[PDB]
């Protein structure tokens, strides 16, 4: 099932995945907790995952936040660097999932992400080519939930 | 504490820590698988917290080895991209600890890491001098958990 999503990551999607993710990934505290602050504002429910957080109002301000949000930016390092091996992406693809099973996040769950990632890309002038793009990649772990 | 652990981390080991990942971290699936069958070849009790991982013994060739092994270099790459700033590094190795918390794993089990570690920077021809800088890094998390 992650394969033929993996599949859909076609040479000019992953172009512009590696593209993007040159700027994007650039700055992982930054844009990474511009990502969970957006996901919070947008979806508020998706802050009953988050508990252990505590006052997820502070923001960047928040060290567990903080902590988090640069963390998550280095799952979206590994997926980008398996990009041109199936075989690594879905592996990595499948480990990942594990976690987020376990905690009960089906994948309509987790493709609200996608709205934050089409925001934080913009804010950096990518438009929605990109976030498309980006769509994709979430697209091969949601297959994985 | 993990504020004073983080604190051990001196201009001389922040240096030696980024010099030899330069060439460790170059190599993500290479080493990371090297790093775990190492560890299950020299601890084989902690083969037990590895029950989904299935036969490790199949090194490479396990995709659920591999998927945990890239990532968990990704993890190291995180800690090392923080060394500059002791407040992240200290929101990081909290965060990572959560996950190994919640396994049971003790300080104690986590330190039995530095021997793969050491013996890995060997192959590398990086020798005491790195493991112990590599050592220090480990104390941190260490202290986390
Ligand atoms: C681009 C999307 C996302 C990425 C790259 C990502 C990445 C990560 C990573 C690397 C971790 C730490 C390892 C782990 O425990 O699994 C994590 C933890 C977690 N993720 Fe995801 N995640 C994403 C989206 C989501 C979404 C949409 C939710 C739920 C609405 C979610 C909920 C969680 C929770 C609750 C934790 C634990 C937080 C804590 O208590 O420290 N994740 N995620
Ligand atoms: C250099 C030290 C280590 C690093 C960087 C590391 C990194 C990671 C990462 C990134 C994950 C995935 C996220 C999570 O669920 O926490 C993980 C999972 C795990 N770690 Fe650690 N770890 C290290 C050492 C250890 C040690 C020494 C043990 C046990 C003696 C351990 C046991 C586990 C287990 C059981 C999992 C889950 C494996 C699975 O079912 O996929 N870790 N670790």
């Amino acid at each position: 099932s992650v394969y033929d999503a993996a599949a859909q990551l076609t040479a000019d999607v992953k172009k512009d995945l590696r593209d993007s993710w040159k700027v994007i990934g650039s700055d992982k505290k930054g844009n990474g907790v511009a990502l969970m602050t957006t996901l919070f504002a947008d979806n508020q429910e998706t802050i009953g995952y988050f508990k252990r957080l505590g006052d997820v109002s502070q923001g960047m301000a928040n060290d567990k936040l903080r902590g988090h949000s640069i963390t998550l930016m280095y799952a979206l390092q590994n997926f980008i660097d398996q990009l041109d091996n199936p075989d690594d992406l879905v592996c990595v693809v499948e480990k990942f999932a594990v976690a987020h099973i376990t905690r009960k996040i089906s994948a309509a769950e987790f493709g609200k992400i996608n709205g934050p990632i089409k925001k934080v890309l913009a804010s950096k002038n990518f438009g929605d080519k990109y976030a498309n793009a980006w769509a994709k990649l979430v697209a091969v772990v949601q297959a994985a939930l």
